[PDB]
């Protein structure tokens, strides 16, 4: 039972023309308007986080963290990422790595993405060398590129201690 | 070689507002339409069964079963999946695990995930911990949002013997 | 760590009626438009690049060849995916083996798909076992469906040497 293997998947609305400004990775990034969700709304985390418990066969955020439940109403997206994690060390596993793929026309996630690393790494106690984050547009075409929310996926390794 | 990643991806769209109901992960779930398909039209075994051959290196479900071939007219999807992993296991391949997730408006897959847990755990032959099954919603955005279809992405580890 | 894992996902929206004819991994597919793209505009290799830089953790292709840089305006997708395998060899891995889905209404890829695992095969440095190719439609939905432009997800396993 070595190494098991997770995928992760979220999109958030875009909301009005208000604030937000949208928070992904846990990095706040200007824009003219935030994701609509229940909670933070970083779909960043939450690809990654149901990409963890995906490979640690739990479920996926639903799961663990009612979206019913209004303790979880605009909770920390990186609070659940890190009780996930704390559920998977439980069982055994440990982080051998993880990849993320940002979906969006705009705003440039480019700039941002060091400080995204850094702030995974810390959460799932690792070094940075064991995450990697990536965007792209879909050049204009779906609801991403009709501008109309943004997209996330992940994929993950555990390994076994 | 001890171990190989294989990813899958499945989509149907809705039929008309007959019955179908639509059969997902082996599970009959009651809604106003069913997906329409050559086959039995179940979005997560075929995005399984193409993970699973994927890692292979066997091509996809196409590749072992004709879509043109009337032999394969409304088949199960359960009995594919099984070929497909009688002959992986042939090759010296073994599932180390598999996670799905199903992407849909509605209906809620929440109740009959564990039923269709049971369901792969017996056609793969493994222990039910092996596999994980999620679903999500792209909050009401593009043809799986619009309600038109479902989409479905799965992720799978083998193992040699 | 032992092993690294990897995703890919890459868009190109269809030109105009002109010719293009779109070339995809690396194989000159015949068809009334091409893709516009900054690049040689091959999805295929596109995603399969960003899964193997990915899985390295180096970023993606913008990380190693910038975009905005006119050195890579029509640049030979498969140029790319060489030199980033020799960055991924300098860091002390190896494909295990690599996935890929395209995602396209049409034209057909099956009669092309040897060919390009053949490209990739002798891209990658590896026997053609450890590299699969699928395509799958979108039964016309979504911007695919629509016939708009075509997607590629890739999944992809490193090994340690």
């Amino acid at each position: 039972n070595a190494m098991r293997i997770g995928h992760g998947f979220d999109v958030h609305k875009f909301g009005e023309n208000g604030s937000g400004p949208l928070i992904i990775g846990g990095v706040r990034i200007p824009y003219e308007k935030g994701l609509l969700a229940h909670s933070d709304g970083d779909v960043a985390l939450h690809a990654a986080t149901d990409a963890l418990l995906g490979a640690a066969a739990l479920g996926d955020i639903g799961k663990l963290f009612p979206d019913t439940d209004p303790a979880f109403k605009g909770a920390d997206s990186r609070g659940l990422l890190r009780e996930a994690y704390r559920r998977i060390l439980a069982k055994g596993y440990k982080l051998g790595n993880l990849d993320i793929t940002i979906i969006a026309q705009a705003p440039k996630m480019a700039p941002h993405i060091p400080q995204m690393r850094v702030n995974l790494a810390e959460d799932l106690q690792c070094h940075m060398d064991d995450i990697n984050v990536k965007a792209t547009t879909t050049e204009q075409l779906g609801f991403t590129g009709r501008g109309e929310g943004i997209a996330c996926e992940a994929v993950v390794l555990l390994v076994n201690v």
